[PDB]
């Protein structure tokens, strides 16, 4: 009983046990030889013929014994007189009550406190010649029936033989030699020895001498009929078993090799001598998962709760992993980095200082107002006094308004950066601590410690929007005032009289439509005309390498387009009366201006540039009896402050540009210098001084119930491996 | 000890043996053989010698029985045992006959356990047995043992077989009752060797050591494993009581209380038990003889059908009344004269196919056989003119006659026809020895009494060489007297009747000496050389030439009639230069008239060799056709049909047509003569030597037998047909006496 006990620690921790099958002729005893070796009586046995069909049984080990089968779901017969019944039911109701057979195997499992993981099987009889209903071919159906289950390996041989009857006429010991010649496998057993003939006996069989078997033979006395009628119980079978070996003449040497105990130490012997050879992996096997808990189990080993070098030891080492984990999960420190998500709050709050920037598109870019507005500033800080010269008093007061509220976006941005970061330490709390009130303080005092900081940095925030009202200095990479557009040329590039095709020709450059395109040119397009007051260009693309052809400006006129067109859009036509220098009009040479100032913006250049109006009684003034004082004009279209609205524009929308760019650029680092530095300083250098002064302290880091079960199964599987080994070494001791 | 049964069964079917023996047919009883078959220990021996009564098999646990036995009990008087291999030697006790067969068996076999197919004739002489066979078998296994070979079922299996699968043999199908009886090898030897259970008798022993709390009453009812003539429960001694030497009165007593006793089977306790097997055994014997009985009766009876044909003329037997004597020659007389007239006559019965003769068809043969050796024998030519011609000139020799004489025909046929006379003798000795060996052939038969084929063949012989003296004077006298008178008054033709001699006969017929036509005078091949297309080409047609015309053909058919080419104002002329006539060629033409006719440039005729040309340029100037004289081209009115072959170059008498008168004459004359003697001889004979003769077979012949004596020595043995006559009276009573006693048995 060594096999025993390991079986049980491989089940209390948690082998290709050999199969055993029963052969033999009919009626020689085969199911009580079985049910002896299992222990209990539950197997049909009578006269005549009973196991007709293949049983598997499949004892396995547990704390209670029952029995169970795989037709008769759930039901756990606890006597075992209803399982012979169930058997026998079964059996005859798919083989018939009249003798038939069936090669269907009846599965059952019977569980019990001290028996191996074995599959024991019983066959039925082999028989010559059929009787009641069986097929004439029966020998042959039994007999393929039971090789379909011998003539594998591992699979112990019970060759059961009568006593009756003589060993020469056995039919378990031809099928025994037919399928293990050597004797591998084989044990011999040989019953009925009480009905033997008056003067004769089985001494020269069980002495292994008649036919001579590896292993040698042995002899059992079951119960006979009328003792299973009679309701003998075991022990009585096996006390008369022993005295009868005792008591008879020819046998009373040989006593302690008979019996059915004997048997069951040989199938017990021959199952430890199949089971060795597979010690080193199993041994290992075990002894590699004992590795895994010995480094944990060392501290469940003795405790004494309450006791304040482990506690202590605890709040050390569980805030260090904490820290650690922190600015591993912000600062994104290796090792083993998280490639599922994007980070805990790295990604996560870095895509934040790169999304805020869409938060300042989508305001505000508006709109016709700012113009109006900016008019009224030029127009109030001239209250009485008036005219020249443009005042700045009225830049300085439009994008004091304009940046005013850039306070919304920024303070949105921190509370997302804390929304963002006050649940990263909620990302690495949920899981490291598993003890009650130490994971939920921890979290108190961190979020707290972020609570206080977001007010430091709204502060902060609202300081620096603030300084950007203060002197709104014009020293930067704008350009200064009276440089629109793209003026001069770098300082007009240090040449300006000799310069014919030195950028003399670059003054206004914009995007105006053509209507009317020749053939050879192409389609419909808007190009980039570059304007000037004696000169003027026309580009395809950026490159400025076009230079095809210079157009002019003086002595050129100007039109409308004929009525019903839309103009929207407006289009306007160029002609000359003496001369055809256009040129090139495309009837005819058309410019469309998209907006409704455009227009008027693009006569007064040309209008300042040379180019006469396009007033009616114009044209009878067309090139004689010219500037004859300016009647059509009345000085003027727009003074004098759409030029200075426009200037103003350009000035505000410059500086709105680097400022956008200053506060999109400094905002992080304002945020990540008095918030997320501070908090990991926090983190690192004050959390454990500050967590041990809050809480009665003494039930701080305890169970947590579930920890406390989950110890105690560790330690006991740690107590069960250690078993495991020690009955393991016991078994190869030997 | 027993058998009673047995006692009581032997007189009867002794009886029946010796009557079916004594009848001297192989007829048998046959009666059938006991084997006894199983497994290994099942109790075999024990239910044999059970059956026997005598204790002299082995026995005991373990192999015992390693080689078959063969006891063969014979009914004798002296009781006794003896082998095969120890001849001479005369056994009393039993313990020794069983001592001395386990040392034959452990000599042969060997000490361990080895077997033998080899068995062990044993004989038992007692006056209380049968002759049967009892067979005992060892127990087949399933593993060998010991030093038996790997293949000993196999060959256990062949020894049992060799001895079950013959028919009519009983099986005692042995088994234990401690085993079930699904596993008993005796049930599955006996459903493969006999699957309706006509002869297998199941018997169940060691009933009193089966397991505590069963009994086999299901079996023992023949309930469990249906068999057709039932199972016997039998108790033998256990090994105890071998080494107890127990006797058999008290087994037979234990046997008895023990069916007795037993609650399960009280009421089976008649049908139990040794005894009971014994009796069943009896009683499948008897049921056996008293079933093939039938079959050998009706057998016999239709072998007795057929001696009692024989023996319904044998049924009184009364040696050596004249009565037996006196029908015995009328019986041979009337056969051997009904054969004769069979051999010869042509009458029924079973007329002889195979040979082709026969007395008939070998006589009738010669009858035409003998004209052969008319024609073949006598010949002469070339002289016969001679002679002829002097008759001519001397039976009016003083003085010419204006006319033909008639004596020389008369003098010529009487010298020729005298000839005849050796043919006919000749004939009729020949037909007189084919005859006489015919009856000697029908006397062959006629053996199985002797001195009688003595005297028959001697009356027959007698006879047909006294007639052949008279039918010998009878045929001289009729070819004597075709000498006499020699009228022309026959429808042979008179004289002057061909002139110009002879047309064939006038065309061999009356009727066609019209239709026909007189071309033929003289065939023989003849080559044209230039042919047309409707002709044929070049080639050599057969032509013949006639003294008036000229025909051709080209088969021997005559259905063509083409034309009919003249001979009359004519010419000839040969070939021109260049050609190497040899092979000689003739043109035949016309000057006068260009009638040809048809020309195909040229008509020419071609011959083979020399003698080819000049006889057919002879056969034209005999016809009339012009020479080729010189004056070929002036044959215009000098020629008139030349030729000059009248009658011959130059002169002669005129004997030659005289003696051309005479020679026609004798050959139409000795033609009809020919006729006469070859229809009229065979009549001849038939009348006077062969119907004489079967008058004489018929009529006079029993009278003359039966003149000659002694009656008594006439007829005799011959011992065989009597040995036979005896021997079919002993079948005849002794299958009377075998039905009687068939008949006596049946009730
Ligand atoms: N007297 C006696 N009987 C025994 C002994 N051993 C077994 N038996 C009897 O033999 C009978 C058959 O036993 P069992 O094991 O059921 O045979 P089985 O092999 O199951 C028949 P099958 O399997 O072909 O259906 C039983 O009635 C049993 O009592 C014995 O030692 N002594
Ligand atoms: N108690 C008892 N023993 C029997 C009975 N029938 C046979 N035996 C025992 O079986 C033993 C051998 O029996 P036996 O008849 O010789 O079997 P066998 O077939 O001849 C052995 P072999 O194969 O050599 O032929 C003997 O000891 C005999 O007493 C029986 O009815 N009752
Ligand atoms: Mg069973
Ligand atoms: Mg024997």
């Amino acid at each position: 009983e060594d096999l025993i006990p390991l079986v049980n620690r491989l089940q209390d921790a948690f082998l290709d046990l050999p199969q055993i099958a029963v052969v033999g002729g009919q009626s020689a005893g085969k199911s009580s030889v079985l049910e002896n070796f299992v222990g209990r009586d539950f197997l049909p046995r009578g006269s005549g013929i009973v196991t007709r069909r293949p049983l598997v049984l499949q004892l396995v080990n547990a704390t209670t014994e029952y029995a169970e089968f795989l037709h008769c779901k759930g039901k756990k017969f606890t006597d075992f007189e209803e399982v012979r019944l169930e058997i026998e039911a079964e059996t005859d109701r798919v083989t018939g009550t009249n003798k038939g057979i069936s090669p269907v195997p009846i599965n059952l499992r019977v569980y019990s406190p001290h028996v191996l993981n074995l599959t024991l099987v019983d066959l039925p009889g082999m028989t010559k010649v059929p009787v009641g209903d069986q097929p004439p071919d029966i020998e042959f159906q039994i007999r393929d029936m039971l090789m379909q289950f011998v003539t594998k390996e591992n699979c112990l041989i019970l060759a059961v033989s009568p006593a009756n009857s003589d060993l020469a006429n056995s039919d378990a010991l031809k099928v025994a030699k037919e399928v293990d010649p050597q004797g591998q496998r084989t044990i011999g057993v040989i019953t009925k020895l009480d009905l033997m003939d008056e003067g004769t006996d089985a001494r020269d069989v069980l002495e292994n001498k008649l036919l001579p078997l590896r292993r040698g033979y042995i002899g059992v006395v079951n119960r006979s009929q009328k003792d299973i009628d009679g309701k003998k119980d075991i022990t009585a079978a096996l006390a008369a078993e022993r005295k009868f070996f005792l008591s008879h003449p020819s046998y009373r040497h040989l006593a302690d090799r008979m019996g059915t105990p004997y048997l069951q130490k040989v199938l017990n012997q021959q199952l430890t001598n199949h089971i060795r050879d597979t010690l080193p992996g199993l041994r290992n096997k075990l002894q590699s998962q004992l590795l895994s808990i010995e480094k944990e189990v060392e501290e469940y080993k003795n405790f004494r709760p309450d006791d304040p070098a482990r506690k202590t030891k605890a709040l050390l080492q569980m805030v260090q992993q904490f820290a650690v984990d922190f600015e591993k999960r912000i600062e994104g420190s290796g090792d083993q980095i998280d490639t599922y998500e994007l980070s805990g709050g790295a990604r996560i709050n870095r895509i934040f200082h790169e999304r805020f920037p869409f938060e300042l598109v989508k305001m505000e870019f508006d709109e016709k107002e700012l113009r109006r507005e900016i008019s009224y500033a030029i127009k109030n800080i001239h209250g009485i006094r008036t005219g020249l010269f443009t005042p700045d008093m009225a830049f300085e007061t439009i994008v004091k308004k304009q940046v005013k509220k850039i306070r919304e976006p920024c303070l949105k941005c921190v509370d997302m950066v804390i929304s963002e970061l006050i649940s990263t330490v909620r990302q690495c709390t949920k899981k490291l601590q598993q003890y009650p009130r130490l994971r939920e303080e921890m979290e108190r005092i961190v979020t707290t410690h972020i609570r206080e900081r977001e007010g430091r940095t709204k502060e902060q925030v609202m300081l620096l929007i603030d300084i950007e009202l203060a002197y709104m200095n014009t020293n930067h990479e704008d350009f200064i005032g009276f440089a629109n557009a793209q003026q001069r040329s770098n300082q007009m590039n240090k040449k300006k009289t000799s310069g014919n095709q030195d950028e003399i020709l670059v003054i206004r450059k914009g995007w105006l439509t053509i209507n009317n395109i020749g053939i050879m040119k192409g389609g419909s397009k808007e190009y980039w005309f570059v304007l000037t007051a004696e000169n003027l260009s026309w580009y395809k693309d950026d490159e400025e390498k076009e230079k095809k052809y210079m157009l002019s400006v003086d002595n050129l006129k100007l039109r409308d387009v004929e009525k019903g067109f839309m103009s929207s859009k407006h289009i306007f036509a160029l002609f000359n009366t003496e001369q055809r220098n256009v040129y090139k009009d495309y009837r005819q040479l058309e410019l469309a201006c998209e907006t409704q100032e455009e227009v008027d913006s693009w006569k007064a250049s040309f209008l300042r540039a040379g180019v006469y109006p396009e007033r009616v009684g114009d044209k009878e003034k067309a090139s004689e009896t010219e500037e004859n004082g300016s009647d059509s004009f009345m000085h003027s279209m727009d003074p004098q402050l759409e030029r200075q609205v426009e200037t103003i524009r350009n000035l505000v929308d410059s500086y709105m540009a680097i400022v956008n760019k200053t506060v999109r650029d400094l905002m992080p680092k304002t945020i990540m210098h008095l918030m997320i530095n501070n908090t990991k300083e926090f983190i690192f250098s004050e959390l454990l001084a500050n967590l041990y002064s809050c809480g009665d302290q003494n039930t701080l880091m305890e169970e947590s119930a579930e920890q406390a079960q989950r110890r105690d199964e560790m330690l006991r599987m740690y107590h069960a491996l250690k078993e495991a080994l020690s009955i393991i070494g016991d078994i190869n001791t030997t």
